[PDB]
């Protein structure tokens, strides 16, 4: 019977964790800012998996209003909120000495503020019903590891890992857990594909050369692939892992062992 | 079809993670100091499994000649290892001005180099049948944090994450995944029972207080089961964590969160 | 000939630290939000060591348009920048179910924001004159482990020591380091000081039961003082110290050790 | 104040020799070849002057060697204020070709012999109510695990391991305890012997060993032996009195946490 709500919902690697936690037999709240994309992915999960298993919501998580009608509505839809998924966040690359003010802004509101208030609002819930829940973050290494001319997205992503153990804490009487989970690159996402020229030339080598170079760094000798994460998503959100939080959980295939 | 080979399944921690790989499905090598504490547990998994789902075997780990001997013999008796699981080390408390060079030297070979030992032989079994292998140490939270008091320890213990990312880098491109799981109190096992005295004394308050003074520095509240080891082990043991390797995974209760 | 900028200059600790600074050699930038307190300390300053060694600046870190006239203002003064300290940020504390955005967000700004603005705009000015210049960050314990009730706070120093490795590895070409000074607590701090009634209740002691309360969980059984800040931030600031950089570097007392 | 300097008859460790006492240090210089030890010293001598620099011998692996070495030093100079261990060398090998005896050897040699020191001194310390410093000499391989270096690895991991409980162990009387993560010391003669089996372990020619790892670094150089000593003085000074237990890295950026 467990819900969970994914916000980033409505595309790429969080539209997978919608369908892979419904694959799991949670009911789904896909939470997005384009409330059409969350619409349509969850009558796909609908179509792939039974009536009734998702609905689709729209959020802008760096909101407050907007998080708390999201909160009112998942309640109003299913009940309870077991398992809150936060994913978001875009790495917009410049050397600090022409890193503009308001993408730095922007790498906070989406990974900071946001992650604050969908677990504000979220472990409300979760305690109000007596919810052992689970928060979960979709972190980098680059919030392990400084990235070179991603100051804002290192910053950002960084701050996450303190918010995640500064929640565990917070929330740990009430037996609500929360981890970060800090991925390795996505090589083959739609993400990562569109960057291969820029990355190209931040590394003075060709486009058909980078993704090479970064499976070269793991030890594991390939990329992260989005059922790697949700494997890893998965296992934290049960039962199973309940005496373990504020962890930041590496899926870096040994790039990053710290 | 799997084979784990446990050393120091005899008794405690290690027979209960032999007794939970035959529950997943493992055939289990139980092998321990004690023969016939090996062969009795062997014996109850057995009668509860089926026949010839375990084997007790003889290992001193710290014993270049008896760990290949052990090799050799589950070879012979499996087709095959898939999983080795260390546990060893038991800590010995003295201030540094009176710890004796004997129990530094036992602390190193019990918790170090019999890990050497056991990762060096069984690795090349995996190697040689192409098995994409898993080897875990047990390892603790002493070896995330120094502890007073416990300095063999936890040398000792830092030593087995440097081995285990060490081995990690080395077999990656066998497909053969290490890690470490640090573990909080296992305030339940006989051994930190029958201590209970000695902390006791060496904190400055009763016997029965002792459980309570540790749980207090857990922010979830209880100690370390067994059960919440065998539940992480399962999940780094299996095909599911295929793109985590060389890690030290805490499980503390959000004790260690770094 | 060395010239040091002060953001937080004109009391407590960033005051101590403009006198230590001049003390050791330095032309001292001392600039604050309340520019008088800027140019007094810096009259007492030059009444000391000679007229034209500091001047006081107004800045709000929060701001771009101020931070930018701030650094025109030092270049104008004295013709160059070697050194930033970012000495800003306070404690906010509440529980994640009671903390407010606006909170939140005020610790992103002063804390993180402020940081990347001055890092910035100083730096620009040590490319411009090829400077091999240092940037050094008053940081926290709780930028190294989350802390419980701060959320806000722990995010937002979590955050900078992203910001410092970033820094780093986008300024290492220049010649210029950048490290993260995590300070334990300083506990004659009139800000401490001030603050002991609400640490007595969110405790749950007397008020004078708060020092020994947090003396006792250092191991060198000492707070943290405004002396041991200036001696660590005057070895990374030095030539001495220009093999390193990117580091968040712990001044704790034994404390904190990862 | 005194130092003793445990490997300090030869190269990293007889430059550390030097600096103490060129920062104002008497030194006793210890080490397993006590010609070296004996020549350095006095290499110190033509330069500081006289009684300065003593040479010693010992096996730091050796409780008996250890413990004649602290009776020594103390008669000779009557005090012990600060502890420098710089000792181990990486020998590479795949797991699977890694041979006990260097497994045991780097045991002994990186760790057996800094707990040893460690113990001895210290108590010297304690009797003559010296807030002291322990210093060990360490590696960034003692903070990310080395490939084909699981011995060296191990064993410098567990410095650090055992540097955080000395530090615990030892605040009640003001001693501080560090470990020193360094970078490479590319023109080091022990790093400058092996660049043909790096070259073979990494598919590359010799030359090209060192540009391959000076681009790993984000300050674009190796470490230099007075980047070493600059750390260890700060730390080993009475005004980081606030610092214990740390893992301190000195690599040009290439290690940030
Ligand atoms: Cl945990
Ligand atoms: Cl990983
Ligand atoms: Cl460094
Ligand atoms: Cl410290």
């Amino acid at each position: 019977e467990q819900v969970a709500v994914v916000i980033g919902g409505g595309q790429t690697l969080g539209a997978f964790l919608c369908e892979g936690l419904a694959q799991a037999g949670y009911h789904v709240a896909v939470a997005d800012l384009n409330e059409s994309n969350a619409n349509r992915l969850a009558d796909t999960i609908n179509s792939r998996y039974g009536a009734g298993r998702a609905y689709g919501f729209k959020v802008d998580a760096t909101d407050e209003a907007s998080v708390e009608a999201l909160a009112r509505a998942v309640d109003e839809t299913f009940g309870r909120a077991d398992l809150l998924v936060y994913s978001a966040g875009v790495a917009k690359a410049a050397p600090i000495t022409q890193f503009r003010l308001t993408d730095f802004d922007l790498s906070l509101q989406v990974n900071l503020v946001g992650y604050f208030l969908c677990s504000r609002e979220f472990s409300k819930l979760m305690i109000r019903d007596g919810i052992k829940g689970r928060i979960i973050q979709i972190n980098s290494k680059s919030g392990k590891v400084g990235s070179k001319h991603n100051s804002g997205y290192s910053a950002a992503k960084f701050g996450g890992v303190g918010l995640t153990q500064s929640l565990a804490l917070d929330l740990a009487e009430y037996g609500i857990t929360v981890h970060s989970l800090m991925l390795g690159n996505l090589l083959k996402s739609p993400m990562f594909q569109s960057l291969l020229p820029q990355y190209a030339e931040k590394l003075g080598i060709t486009p058909e050369e980078v993704e090479p170079y970064y499976v070269d760094k793991v030890p594991l000798k390939r990329g992260c692939d989005y059922q790697d994460v949700l494997n890893v998503l998965l296992f934290y959100a049960s039962d199973k892992a309940a005496y373990c939080t504020g962890q930041s959980i590496n899926v870096t295939g040994g790039q990053v062992m710290f």
